[PDB]
């Protein structure tokens, strides 16, 4: 028993980080095969990152442009042999394929899924920690100046699934990224200028999830008779910044478990967002929207 | 910018999940030179748990009676030479020393200490996360069965500490495990009895700090010119179940870059304890206490003007 936020074990993701340099700007990647993924400001002068024309730094640059060092384990300076630039990364081929490429997939996460990050800095892996993507398609992590290449990455079945490479920090522990076809999470640009995020909002089934796992650690004292219907909660949630309720397996999984319908822990969570009154709920005084379905899932007694 | 709970990366120590049996029972173990550890109830059958004679079983052991396996990562080929009983771990040696063995230390920490944990079932490694020595000597971690032998640990300046060996679950969120030399935090015994944990104290320098991070994230409402100095300050603790407060280096950093001095943060505390007034600190409507002073300055400090 227990409820604590989990990542996935680091070291198959340890393996594949590298530190990146470009003039004076240095930053992490992932060597997967012969291909090295980092972010394409690494072209970009530090007092340049304003409004940076990337196709006219990508055309002055060559591979001797880059150099990339696998800095932990077995040092090597490995030798650029190709460049490219998809999105917001630059995908550099290397001449030596990486020995420790573990099985692997892409992924683009939505909002509202978990992932673990490996914080990396000048191509040393640091720090792990959990984030979920927001509604706005943000994540609140913690990171510092050098953190660009950091990798998210998901775990099943002996497969990574990397799904972020860290970008930039849009305001105060607010952070985005790209997924590996160069895509930012959120639209935002890669660029110094003020952008706007869009209004988050409370992940309900993760909100549902963390009651139930409540409920499984001895905490049940919000669980009423009362109901509040999916249609229902979902016209509320709609005025008060909340997500809609979209059934799913791994919630009926934990309603079948408890005994405690949907319907009842939509109803807490109308009662417990109006206030705690005095009381808490796994320590916390306010409703916690980070831990999936599957999260809470695999910390439960099977 | 941020504050997050941050742990250690696991690789170095995932290159050295073994899996231990005896007989019926397969537990998680540690292998580390020519020597591998796991919890000493692998000798006891799955039902004789209750209240073994661990002495008597272990008489009736010889080397051959436990198998070392390494099925995931690169697997190994280990034969046990010898075995005694440390405190609650076996100690083995084996024939073969890991060749990716870290530079390491065994430790054991005190109360109001950070470490990571590397939650291992069947020998794989499942999950990482970071807690804190409570004041009664137990961790509020996320274990199920199975999870003994997971691990324990700190790594700073190319140094991995190793802290812990999981054991056992106290009562609902509560923990317990040995460190390397087989002592039970909290002198827990390895029985399903009922054994009384001490009461629990909030880590009051772990909360200044946490409040110092709260500042430098730009969260400052609580900061105000009340002060209580230090020794009123833990006589008040005394009463009200929070740990005395002894300065640091660590904690004179986060004074000295944010301006707000301790006395502040300590009045800051007395009142927090009172109720958050409907306010929050970096999302929480309650106090902080598993970050150390350490913990946040790897997450807040920069550069310092001198
Ligand atoms: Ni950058
Ligand atoms: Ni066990």
């Amino acid at each position: 028993s227990g409820l604590v936020k989990m990542s996935a074990p680091s070291g198959a993701v340890e393996n594949c980080i590298v530190q990146v340099t470009c003039g004076s700007m240095t930053l992490n990647g992932l060597w997967l095969d012969n291909t090295v993924w980092c972010p394409r400001h690494i072209m970009c002068p530090a007092d340049q990152l304003t409004d940076p024309n990337y196709d006219a730094l990508l055309i002055s640059k060559t591979n001797h442009s880059f150099i990339v060092q696998k800095h932990i384990g077995a040092q090597a300076n490995l030798r650029v042999v190709a460049h490219s630039m998809v999105g917001v990364l630059l995908k550099l081929t290397v001449d030596v394929a990486n020995p420790s490429t573990p099985a692997y997939t892409f992924s683009t996460v939505k909002p509202g899924a978990s992932f673990s990050v490996l914080a990396c800095y000048n191509g040393k892996p640091t720090g792990v920690f959990t984030v979920n993507l927001r509604h706005n398609s943000t994540i609140k992590g913690s990171f510092l100046c050098g953190s660009c290449g950091s990798v998210g990455y998901t775990e099943n079945g002996g497969v990574i699934n990397f799904v972020y490479m860290h970008q930039m920090e849009l305001s105060n522990g607010t952070h985005t990224g790209s997924s590996f076809d160069g895509v930012m999470y959120g639209a935002f640009e890669d660029k110094q200028t003020h952008q706007l995020q869009l209004t988050d909002k409370y992940c309900t089934i993760n909100v549902v999830a963390w009651l139930y796992a409540a409920v499984l650690n001895g905490c049940k004292w919000f669980v009423k008779p009362t109901r509040v219907g999916i249609v229902t909660y979902n016209e509320w949630a709609l005025s008060n910044q909340f997500t809609e309720f979209v059934g799913t397996q791994s919630i009926d999984m934990l309603a079948h478990r408890t005994g405690v319908s949907v319907e009842q822990m939509l109803a807490a969570i109308q009662s417990l967002h109006a206030g705690f009154q005095g009381k808490t709920i796994l320590g916390q005084s306010t409703l916690e929207d980070e831990f999936t379905p599957d999260d809470v899932n695999m910390q439960v007694m099977g």
